């Protein structure tokens, strides 16, 4: 079960990457240029740590508990070109954008030393504060990321809305798995874990990216000159 | 010793990461908020950093020598934004600050391989070359640096004469440690080298920290329109 | 033999990091003191790395294979500096240069794995797909980047051609060594492994710097103000 939805993610990932390299090939201006590149990257750099993960690489046995942490390789790499998705179309301030890219790199990476640790007690001490990172995110997201893109497209609110929604719900997901994963209380074995994270990365990678491409064309049809 | 100090960083960093979080909430504009969100990333990164260690993580037994090689990751990512306090107050030139950042990075980089080297003629051969490194970084800062700075702020000379005189002096005290620890003379147990590495790095982040507020205060009121 | 040609490595990249240093520390403009640093610090990377490798660091034994994983530090640290001197030299856009810093990492990356990888058939996929990431680089470099910089040069179309076929040419030939390497087909012992990489590294870092100084002399010269 493992095997196959590794496969999926490599097939998901490299389908999500050809379709934004066209994109970005055929791009209209630079602003659409970025945004496909941008996905591309995202897409490009899930396909192959996918790929590694299907030949059996970047997992160790940590004290008789086998752990994928290249995972984690792939998200501190792909997650903040997911938020500089958001900052781009939000057009977010620098300070904004930092904290933001500052915030997901701190949740990544006590997220990763959560994962890693032998000691599951210090593991669930860094969980915990990994939420405490996203938390920070999502206090600047739908505060002074929201309020900065409704400035900036005042017609656009239900665009970010609705980028917004899809990042929370979905981001939020993650740290459930963990939990119902090896790493947590272990109530779904390694087959079905593979599966959530694996349907999760593609939604959250590819989904994510159509609807970034989506919200692009809308703001540029709202924002078109009289 | 040891372990009491590390709590000690953990409460100072967190209590740093607080008040200029609070700052950075409440700035007055983006000069501001740039400046407070920089001081918070520093402490912020410190504060999980000393957490790893005092939770007894980031620490290896190389060919006996007990070496903490997290702390090298904390100085990795909390020294170019210690530098970037710098170049922003003194609005340095991209390749001066660009200087300023490599130099630093080579300095950090030449330091852990220094401290994980178990052939010890080897590590100390590291710790000369980190030394140059450092070398340039006083070149660069007393020179190019100061004379843009001042070239900016004829008026607060003073101002960027206090930040490379806290500068210089707290860090040139790391190397001294340095050599004081088992990586070098072993003339102090690892429960003083501990102590004397965290009253360094309180100073340098949370100290600093302040100081870089109180100038930035100095060169606006400095600057202020007639 | 391998040993001696370390020490060439050692030498040879400390000579590029003095000449480009006193460039740098001299240079007449801003446009001049970018590409000096650009290059300068090209050099001190693979000296210093250089020097790791002839005191025998950054080494391992992999499944009974010698296999020096320090090199690909050097790689992905140096490559992108010199896609920079392109970039820079070529006034390339956003985009275009994202996607070959993007490319170009995706390649030393999966280079990396391709070597370190215990199963040599899993190497060889990575191998194969390293080279891809290559050729989408040589594709973004002939095309957007050429057509980029001609247009910025229009009496300068040589100039580009010159630095894109060194560029192309010596690149090439660092795949095609690690086909002949222990690495692939093992026709070659480690001794002239270890030469082969040292020519092509002075050559393509401080080779090219001087060519991409050269280079930058003629474009100064052709759009000199009348
Ligand atoms: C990652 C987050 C770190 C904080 C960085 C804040 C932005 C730096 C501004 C640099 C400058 O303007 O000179
Ligand atoms: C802006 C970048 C964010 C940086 C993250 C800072 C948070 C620090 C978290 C933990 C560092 C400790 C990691 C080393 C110990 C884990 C290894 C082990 O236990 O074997
Ligand atoms: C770290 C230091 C590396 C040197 C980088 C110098 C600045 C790069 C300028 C890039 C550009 O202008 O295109
Ligand atoms: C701009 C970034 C600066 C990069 C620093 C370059 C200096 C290179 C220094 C040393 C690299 C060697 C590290 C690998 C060997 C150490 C590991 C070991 O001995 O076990
Ligand atoms: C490495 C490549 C990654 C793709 C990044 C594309 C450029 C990001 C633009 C950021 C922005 O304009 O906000
Ligand atoms: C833009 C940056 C490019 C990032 C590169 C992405 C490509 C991913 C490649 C492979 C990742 C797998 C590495 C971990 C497994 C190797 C370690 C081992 O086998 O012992
Ligand atoms: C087994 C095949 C899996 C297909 C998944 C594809 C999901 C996203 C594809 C992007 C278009
Ligand atoms: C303007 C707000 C500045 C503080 C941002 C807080 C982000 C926290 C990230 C680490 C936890
Ligand atoms: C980049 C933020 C800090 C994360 C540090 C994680 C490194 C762990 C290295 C594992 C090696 C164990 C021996
Ligand atoms: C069971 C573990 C759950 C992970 C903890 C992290 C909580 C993050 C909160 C996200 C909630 C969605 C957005 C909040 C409402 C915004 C208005
Ligand atoms: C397409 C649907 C997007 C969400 C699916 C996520 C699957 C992971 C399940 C999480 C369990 C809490
Ligand atoms: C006995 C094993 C059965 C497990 C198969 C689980 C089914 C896979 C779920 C597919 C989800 C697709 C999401 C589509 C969104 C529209
Ligand atoms: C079997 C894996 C399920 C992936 C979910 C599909 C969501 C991606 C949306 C792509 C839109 C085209
Ligand atoms: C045991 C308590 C240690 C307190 C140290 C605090 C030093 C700096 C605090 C920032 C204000
Ligand atoms: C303008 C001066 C350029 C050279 C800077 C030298 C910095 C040396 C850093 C590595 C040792
Ligand atoms: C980033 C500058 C170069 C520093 C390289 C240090 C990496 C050392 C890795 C330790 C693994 C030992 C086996
Ligand atoms: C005993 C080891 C000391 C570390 C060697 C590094 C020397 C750095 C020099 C710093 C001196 C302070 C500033 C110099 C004066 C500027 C005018
Ligand atoms: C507050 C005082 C700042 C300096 C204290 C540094 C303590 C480390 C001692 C260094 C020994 C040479
Ligand atoms: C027997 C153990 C005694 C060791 C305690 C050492 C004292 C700690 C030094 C505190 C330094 C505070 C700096 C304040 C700066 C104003
Ligand atoms: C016991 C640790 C000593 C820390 C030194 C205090 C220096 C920080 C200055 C903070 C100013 C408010
Ligand atoms: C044994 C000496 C090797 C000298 C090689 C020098 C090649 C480039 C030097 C830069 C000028
Ligand atoms: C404008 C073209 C955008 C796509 C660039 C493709 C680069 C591929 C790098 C990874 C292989
Ligand atoms: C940065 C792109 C991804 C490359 C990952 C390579 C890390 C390999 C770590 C080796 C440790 C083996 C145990
Ligand atoms: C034997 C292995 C060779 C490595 C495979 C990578 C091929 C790269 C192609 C480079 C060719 C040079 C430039 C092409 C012509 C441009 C016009
Ligand atoms: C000076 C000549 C530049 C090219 C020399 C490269 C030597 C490596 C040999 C490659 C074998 C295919
Ligand atoms: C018996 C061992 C002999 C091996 C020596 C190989 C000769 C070294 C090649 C030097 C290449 C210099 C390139 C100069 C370019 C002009
Ligand atoms: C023995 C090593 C051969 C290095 C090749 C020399 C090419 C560098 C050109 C430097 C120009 C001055």
């Amino acid at each position: 079960m493992a095997q196959i939805w590794l496969w999926i993610g490599v097939i998901g990932m490299a389908l999500g990457s050809i379709f934004f390299g066209i994109g970005a090939h055929n791009a209209k201006n630079e602003r659409w240029k970025i945004l496909f590149t941008i996905n591309f990257f995202i897409c490009a750099i899930a396909t192959g740590l996918y790929l590694s993960m299907a030949l059996g690489q970047g997992r160790s046995v940590i004290a008789g508990r086998p752990t994928v942490w290249v995972r984690y390789i792939t998200w501190f790499l792909s997650t903040p070109l997911l938020i500089l998705d958001l900052t781009f179309l939000g057009k977010t301030s620098l300070p904004i954008t930092a904290s933001l890219l500052g915030a997901n790199a701190y949740m990544i990476a006590t997220g990763f030393v959560a994962t890693i640790s032998a000691d599951r007690t210090i593991g669930h001490i860094w969980y915990v504060v990994s939420c405490f990172a996203f938390l920070a995110t999502v206090y600047l997201l739908v505060n002074q990321y929201r309020k900065q893109a409704e400035r900036n497209y005042p017609q656009a609110k239900k665009v970010f809305r609705k980028l917004l929604s899809v990042h929370l719900v979905l981001w939020t997901l993650y740290p459930i798995v963990w939990l119902l994963g090896n790493t947590g209380f272990n109530a779904v074995n390694q087959g079905t874990e593979t599966m959530f994270y694996t349907i999760l990365d593609i939604t959250s990678k590819v989904g994510f990216g159509f609807l970034s491409l989506n919200s692009m064309h809308t703001l540029e049809k709202n924002t078109e000159s009289v």
